[PDB]
């Protein structure tokens, strides 16, 4: 009961809703949940779904990971630490997905949405792999607005957890594409103070973090002991006036509990 108590205590201390799934990667069955059917802004966590959609196109040969995209300084939106450094040489679709997931590059995310036909086509992709709940409507950075009770650019903990399992382990993507997606998430360099902060030596983690307006914060992860993922964790919160630091520490403490009671 310890981990669900942490989530409830986090709600108390953040003054906001927290959504939680712990999913068995093998069976795909929910082990624990909190507000599993409630909507939360995906924020940057959507970039894993976007690169899923890109890889599905690469498998079908409508995209090539080696294909180079040139863009202009005028295409650059807030938080573009990789893409602002490749204005003369451009970047391959592979490099863009690397930027989107490992660095949460916002311009990378928009360039990739253009490659698939935008938010409506990411939603179509999720619909057609059996996720009729998750929806993307807007581009970076507007999809992070987190307007209370707005369903635009939202998922549920349940839908995100099951969708992430299908992308990483389901029949949808080729083995090569599943390996490349989980590899990008393993190489995440912007989620240090979250689940990674509670991870013991020898454990595997592949994750993607997110932050938005109105105290929005979240993480999706495949993790497990002995260097192999065996569970999917989804944590979302929205509405809190809490600092980025407190929100990070609350997610870390939920992580510490689920690892403690593995
Ligand atoms: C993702 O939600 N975002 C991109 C960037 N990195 O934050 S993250 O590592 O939690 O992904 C900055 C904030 C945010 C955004 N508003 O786009």
């Amino acid at each position: 009961p310890e981990t669900l108590v942490k989530v409830k205590d986090a709600e108390d201390q953040l003054g906001a809703r927290v959504g939680y799934i712990e999913l068995d990667l093998n069976s795909g069955k929910i082990l624990e949940s909190f507000r599993p059917e409630e909507r939360f802004p995906m924020m940057s966590t959507f970039k894993v779904l976007l690169c899923g959609a890109v890889l599905s196109r690469v498998d079908a040969g409508q995209e090539q990971l080696g294909r180079r995209i040139h863009y202009s300084q005028n295409d650059l939106v807030e938080y573009s630490p990789v893409t602002e450094k490749h204005l003369t040489d451009g970047m391959t679709v592979r490099e863009l997905c690397s930027a989107a997931i490992t660095m949460s590059d916002n311009t990378a995310a928009n360039l990739l949405l253009t490659t698939i036909g935008g938010p409506k086509e990411l939603t179509a992709f999720l619909h057609n792999m059996g996720d009729h709940v998750t929806r993307l409507d807007r581009w970076e950075p507007e999809l992070n607005e987190a307007i209370p009770n707005d369903e635009r650019d939202t998922t549920t903990p349940a839908a995100m957890a099951t969708t992430l399992r299908k992308l990483l382990t389901g029949e949808l993507l080729t083995l090569a594409s599943r390996q490349q997606l989980i590899d990008w998430m393993e190489a995440d360099k912007v989620a240090g103070p979250l689940l990674r902060s509670a991870l013991p030596a020898g454990w595997f983690i592949a994750d993607k973090s997110g932050a938005g307006e109105r105290g929005s914060r979240g993480i999706i992860a495949a993790l497990g002991p002995d260097g192999k993922p065996s569970r999917i964790v989804v944590i979302y919160t929205t509405g809190s006036q809490a600092t980025m630091d407190e929100r990070n520490r609350q997610i870390a403490e939920i992580g510490a509990s689920l690892i403690k009671h593995w």
